[PDB]
RNA sequence: GGUGGCUGCGGGAAUCUCAGACACCUUAAACGCUCAUGGAGGCUAUGGUCUGCGAAGUGAGAAUCACGCGAUCGUGUGAGGUUCAAGAGUCCCUUGGCGCC
DNA sequence: CGGTTGATCTCAG
DNA sequence: TGGGCGCCAAGGGACTCATCAACCG
């Protein structure tokens, strides 16, 4: 019924790691090259290249001797790089006429650390099993964390998070059954820096303690960043410290995402209606006094997870249009009930 | 002999076992390590700390178990307990930290 | 036959 | 002497989430 991405962890060997690195590099190369080519074409001509023209020129590029060493890369990687470039342009053109928010012009990119390429599924090109994954030009890659999949595999996003930590997101149109009737009809949740969530239905208020990971591991993060900054760019030990900092950040985000997953799933399995307010953290983060706390708390991710898991599992999130915490939570529940009825 | 964690594998997290170093003495906090090189600095609240018994840096290396093949150690494959939960991609924008001015 | 590749599609600034 | 310029990460906010006939070893 629903799209769903099963994120597993790859353990590619030397050759497969080299090929994943080469594929990410060539995907970035074609992204930059065709952004430059489209800009040059729109400057020289009345209109720039569209998706089909870019694909045809990419084919001519691969078949040519100028960059024939890009043919040894998975085709869907380059094609979806071009698709991402074209959807960048589509996002830019979404609301140029509108003035509510300016979507920035698509720019270049210069060797970030998180490089992901997508590969599509054509007549059994992706095969998921007990402990392996089937990728087009890689072959069999030893995975772990392989969940239970009972749907058709749409695409596989091969990622890279550290110098030696590769994930892979396998998308499938799985059937997601609606959960049984919830124990309680409706409840409202109030966010907060001191207490992460105060959720109540009028009879109890199981306040959820705020972990505040980012401030909690702020000293080790500061030490990691400082050890990085004393190191020369383009150095092996610079790369080592960079990976250390990246993994510290990955641990922080992992803990935050696990906490948010557990809390959102608990709410959706406990209440039929989960009322909350449409807080805009990107506006509050301009206040440097509370910005670090709002960044760490991640209200936006919490609300996104609550809402989409409600959509999957047959729950309704009645977001409100834009003591203290307890009364705010009760008012949120009342407003959600009013909106629903 | 007791206790706490630092680093590494165990998909994430909490635990938990193992391993590369430790520290404190029944008490809870703090810190990953080995070798080569480099020459006065690194961290922190006017000062304390580690340091010519070597500082920032720079390069390499080890960091679970079984089995297969090499002359204990390299090379390949396989396994990794436990409870909870697991939807991502794209682009753009923003701010968090550090360093220098 | 199993795997890989090139063409499809519907806006602009 | 905090704003500015370099890097390294995160979150926030919309949308989007592919298929098939030919070619090749």
């Amino acid at each position: 019924i629903r799209n769903k991405a099963f994120v597993v962890r790859l353990y590619p060997n030397a050759a497969q790691t080299e090929l994943i690195n080469r594929t990410l590099g060539s995907a970035r190369f074609v992204y930059n090259h065709f952004l430059a080519r489209r800009i040059a074409a729109y400057k020289e001509s009345g209109k720039g290249l569209t998706y089909g023209q870019t694909s045809s020129e990419l084919t001519l590029l691969k078949q040519a001797e100028e960059t024939s060493w890009l043919s040894e890369v998975d085709k869907f990687a380059l094609q979806n790089s071009l698709k991402n470039l074209e959807t960048a342009y589509k996002n830019f053109f979404r609301t140029v006429k509108q003035s509510g928010k300016k979507v920035g012009f698509p720019r270049f990119r210069k060797k970030r650390t998180g490089e992901s390429y997508r590969t599509q599924f054509t007549n059994n090109n992706i095969q998921i099993g007990e402990g392996r994954l089937k990728l087009p030009k890689l072959g069999w890659v030893k995975t772990k964390g392989q969940q239970d999949i009972q749907g058709k595999i749409l695409n596989v996003t091969v990622r890279r998070i550290h110098e030696g930590h590769y994930e892979a997101s396998v998308l499938c149109e799985v059937e997601i059954p609606y959960l049984p009737a919830a124990p309680k009809f409706a409840a409202g949740v109030d966010v907060g820096i001191k207490d992460f969530a105060i959720v109540t239905d009028g009879v109890r208020f199981k306040h959820e303690q705020n972990p505040k990971y980012y401030r909690s591991t702020l000293k080790r993060l500061r030490k990691a960043q400082q050890t990085l900054s004393r190191r020369k760019k383009g150095s092996a030990r610079y790369g080592k410290a960079k990976t250390k900092l990246a993994r510290i950040h990955k641990r922080i985000v992992n803990k935050r995402q696990d906490f948010l997953h557990k809390l959102t799933t608990s709410l959706v399995r406990e209440y039929e209606i989960i009322g909350t307010e449409h807080l805009k953290p990107d506006n509050m983060r301009k206040n440097r006094r509370l910005a670090l706390s709002i960044s760490d708390a991640g209200w936006g991710e919490f609300i996104r997870q609550l809402e989409y898991k409600a959509a999957w599992y047959g729950r309704l999130v009645s977001k409100v249009s834009p003591d203290r915490d307890e009364n705010a939570a009760l008012n949120i529940r009342r407003e959600a009930l009013v909106a629903a009825g």
